[PDB]
């Protein structure tokens, strides 16, 4: 059986520092109905380029799981809060998925 | 491009590791990683929960998503599972066409 | 309105090579940041067999226009005969991290 809705979802990836921040985080825009859920990898390694010199950082990476519709909310609760002065907010598109569980994000969120 | 990855989740390395054997022997898809100790965040009958899970990160073609989605739902042990999939824009061409020579048609 | 940032998978046998790739596309501006997922289990089938190996995964961020030319290097300079070199569309983001990828790659 095919799906027979369209997507609304998006996944989020939201890089920080530290679990810590992460949690904190990932707890606020759960409770606050701006996502319906987020899964948190740790321990990764930030590269990147810094007045001319690559750098090579930890952090910890979410993936938050919401609607097209929230994104805009969900981003400005995140700059609001976020250790960054420039934090790192990219969604992408879910081109498909299980209908429950479109219908389960769309009932949990806001 | 026609491929696509799939983030599935499951609550245990054992579980993870299974499902994914079984999706590669199957050739629903032509490969699959696996990240370990990621924390999930939801909230249940009102309370936030933060609980371990396994990701599995799954690459195939845009055809075989249905069929790949039936088989988790009938193995997985959730009742609800999570499985999403965003398109991949663009790829190296070699490795676009081992996916869709390696996957069923 | 979407993005023109894109985010790309690529798989790397151990530490040792995603770090000396990434640091390659950082330092020659072909990407503005890489995040790198470490002891992550590749499951494939090669001959019949199903195999469980270990892999690092590197999570590139730039531009569409760039795609061609970091695809190219990493081509080059990768271990692997054959490697996995896949974009994801950003259709979204906070506008000042969009203008920074824009501003940081060449
Ligand atoms: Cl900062
Ligand atoms: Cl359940
Ligand atoms: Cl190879």
């Amino acid at each position: 059986t095919e799906t027979k809705i369209e997507s609304n979802i998006i996944l989020i990836y939201i890089s920080a520092p530290n679990q810590d921040e992460a949690t904190s985080i990932a707890k606020t825009l759960v409770d606050e109905e701006l996502c319906a859920c987020v899964s948190i990898i740790p321990s990764v390694r930030s590269i990147y380029k810094f007045k001319g010199q690559v750098h090579d950082e930890n952090e910890v990476m979410l993936l938050v799981k919401t609607t097209s519709q929230l994104f805009t909310t969900l981003k400005e609760k995140v700059t609001e809060i976020h250790s960054y002065e420039l934090p790192e907010i990219i969604a992408t598109k879910v081109v498909y998925g299980n209908e429950n569980y479109i219908n389960w994000v769309n009932q949990t969120v806001r």
